[PDB]
């Protein structure tokens, strides 16, 4: 069948990927019983938009329930499904003379029909008189909490449909859960969005400077990977450098990644492209000028042992929380080791000392978003400790989960500071040593890793040994 | 004082051209009979936002009225100014202990007080208390109708404000009209975004081979203006090649710049960065191969010949639509010169037959928006004819607008086929040498100008003539 391509070396992705999941979906829904038969899923797809009150176009990126159910890229357009026999139906603009001189090819329905290998395509003016003729029992429409954002996904909506029975509770879990394992088809792009991405990062590492400013990495990355067919990226580029390697979130408009970089910092660069909507993330620490010294060594080795022994862990029936606790555990022995620390580590575990120096989640489901859907379904809580609560899952792992693993250290003022102040955690904390670490940043190592049925496959592939960078970084030809 | 600058050979923008602008905004104001005394401008920022129902941030890029203000860049804001006085408060969110671990440094009111050269800082939290302290007689805020979207801007709002008497009629044209006459360090922020543009620009012309994906040359672009400090594209760039530079909006979600560059191809490349929220708009027109033939060589400097005379006939008190129609005579008369036209020119023009060749218009105000405010206020209406109603501004010129210049011709196969089916045109229309070119694309040729007290200021910097398109392309250093 016809498949996505951006020509070049760029990955040719089947639209089979699409109906695939449109049929575990169908799958699934099957044997929820509280599904109607005859019933029809019912999905909204993005708009185009423009900045605030001004005709400034924004590039559109579709929705990602649509995109993961459709693989559709062009704005204004429904989707549905028949729940009992999987029988697609997209529904796409009829559009304007006018289109042909601003906008491009008028296409007909047939040529849709065949982009995209759905079973019929029909205009969205027509909907309601579509749907009315198929009968449905109810319409199952898209209405859930993102767990990450708090915000509420969107319920379709069309001229007319308040005629129909709707209901917007069935659906959401179940494509959420969908969503949370990847079939192989989703793998092999994920397998390529992690490839650009790690062979930008490379280019990144060899192209850095004492002098530059952090902006001319991001510029760099996205340079490699959209002339590898990737417009957008997964999320803004973080590029921390110094002291801004403390800051997690670090490159939005309020901290735009605008630091000169200075001989003796630790840069910390969190970037991922994006390809065809699916995400990479992945984050590499390196010493600006190429080599590490003995205390960015130690911290760094840190992030490698925990990074390392959590993904050789990971396997079907592992509770995420537990690996959480295991790089808690061996960041706490290796700044033990360094000086930093002093006393009984089970002490300092009780004592949630861990998250004064790792204070974000472990890791987190990837997919269709950087941070995606299913992390907490009903039935699974958010535990209420320092780290584990920011925690974006606190599932057991399963064959098929992608995951991103990111343990870090960082040196956070006000976190140390409050370690300080409380006897439980002052009395592990050897002041005199860790003042030589204030203003040092932090390391962050992010893989990203696919569960199989024994353990993991590893997608991404950058250098990671304090060899492996230096020896990148000097320009080494291997 | 301070100044925004992003290091290297960037340019320092001073926050002084923000506050020149607020003094601007309140002389216009002062000099308003139905302005109350004691009145205070409100005017709300732009928020941070998410790709649709995720976690996923969107990169923040301040609304434009506020940024002409205020030049904050943080999401979350308010600002107001006392008109009698100029007085200046920002008013930045309060932010949890939690933002230093995730997103930086919690800035102090001071920092921002220093950053911006404001009069106050206060917390946004408190923006009702510390109005009612000010005891204001009027609110003024921001409500109008973008010319270009049809959409309304959006009022400013907080909790308390129906506590006050508001006025959202009066700012939007004042405002409005102040954005339209640049200031000096206005300028200089343009003659920025030319430049560096510019220079992407000619790289793309330099890098460009046969065989190459559209994109792979948006991809240059960018990377050469965000190296330059551009985070952002002033609109989404535009990377026609072949039929597709036919195609006036090209390289949108739906048309994406994916198509293989073929041998013989004209290439029609649009595409401007974006400083510090101020745009540029640039489109250079050439051979993928980097050789004209004579038939691209002739459509290209009939474009080229409307660009420079409606750029040599520009100047204050010039009406806008009459360079528009001075470009649609001149492409008649050069087509007609081709062959593919015959017959009087003067009858062709009469048939409005310079539309199906340009059927947008010459060209518009740019600013802090690529299609810039303030080209329809009150009393200027829209032309109805073919092509001048795609015109983005009917006014007349005055010191101060930067305006784009950009004719173009392409040969669109719906319009000609129309003209071919009107007997008031069809018979203007050569079939046997029209059918040439067919599939040709088109050719644009777009300057970024100001309008000077007795001509113009050509912002733009990028080679023109057959003779040094060619030459770019063949790597010759920009001097040659
Ligand atoms: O937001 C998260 O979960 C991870 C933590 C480090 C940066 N991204
Ligand atoms: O929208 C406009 O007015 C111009 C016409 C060509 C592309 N940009
Ligand atoms: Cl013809
Ligand atoms: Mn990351
Ligand atoms: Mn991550
Ligand atoms: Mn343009
Ligand atoms: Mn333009
Ligand atoms: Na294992
Ligand atoms: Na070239
Ligand atoms: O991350
Ligand atoms: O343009």
């Amino acid at each position: 069948g016809p498949s996505f391509w951006l020509g070049n070396e760029t990955l040719k992705v089947p639209l089979a990927l699409f109906a695939l999941n449109r049929q575990r979906l169908c799958e699934r829904l099957r044997k929820n019983p509280a599904v109607q038969a005859g019933s029809i899923v019912v999905l909204q797809g993005g708009e185009e938009t423009q900045r605030y009150c001004t005709d400034t176009g924004v590039l559109f990126r579709q929705e990602s329930f649509f995109h993961w159910a459709f693989g559709v890229t062009e704005p204004g357009c429904y989707g549905v499904i028949d729940v009992d026999t999987g029988k697609s139906t997209l529904f796409v603009p009829r559009l304007p003379a006018s289109h042909a001189t601003w906008m491009g090819k008028i296409h007909s329905k047939e040529h849709f029909k065949e982009k995209y290998a759905v079973d019929d395509v029909q205009y969205v003016d027509e909907i309601a008189s579509v749907l009315t003729s198929q009968k449905p029992s109810v319409l199952l429409t898209l209405r859930g909490v993102n767990t990450d954002s708090g915000s509420v996904c969107r319920e379709a909506s069309f001229d007319g449909i308040s005629k129909f029975e709707v209901n917007n509770t069935i659906l959401h879990p179940e494509i959420v859960e969908c969503r949370v394992f990847k079939t192989d088809m989703e793998l092999e792009v994920l397998r390529y969005t992690n490839k650009i991405s790690s062979e930008a990062h490379r280019e990144v590492m060899k192209a850095v400077k004492v002098g530059m400013k952090e902006y001319e990495l991001e510029s760099l990355f996205e340079h490699y990977c959209s002339r590898g067919g990737m417009r957008h990226s997964s999320y803004t580029c973080i590029c921390g450098s110094g002291e801004n390697s403390a800051v997690l979130h670090y490159g939005h408009a309020g901290a735009p990644n605008d630091r000169t970089i200075q001989n003796g910092d630790m840069c910390l660069f969190d970037m991922g492209g994006e390809y065809y909507c699916f995400a990479s993330d992945i984050t590499c620490s390196f010493p600006a000028n190429g080599k590490f010294t003995a205390d960015q060594k130690a911290v760094y080795e840190a992030v490698l042992r925990s990074s390392r022994a959590v993904m050789g862990a990971m396997k079907p029936g592992v509770w995420w929380p537990d690996m959480h606790r295991l790089a808690d555990r061996i960041h706490l022995e290796e700044l033990a080791h360094m000086g930093i620390l002093s006393g009984s580590v089970d002490a300092m575990v009780q004592a949630h000392l861990g998250a004064v120096f790792m204070p974000h989640g472990l890791g987190h489901f990837l997919g269709i978003d950087v941070h995606d859907v299913g992390g907490y379904p009903e039935g699974v809580e958010r535990i209420d400790e320092p780290g584990l609560r920011s925690l974006r899952t606190a599932r057991h792992l399963q064959p098929g989960m992608v995951l991103t693993v990111e343990p870090g250290i960082y040196f956070i003022d006000h976190l140390l500071d409050e370690a300080l102040a409380d006897p439980a955690r002052a009395s592990f904390l050897n002041r005199e040593v860790l003042q030589r670490f204030r203003g040092f940043g932090g390391v962050r190592i992010e893989e990203d890793v696919v569960v199989t049925d024994s353990g993991i496959e590893l997608l991404t592939c950058v250098p990671r040994t304090v060899e492996e960078i230096e020896a990148c970084m000097a320009g080494c030809d291997k």
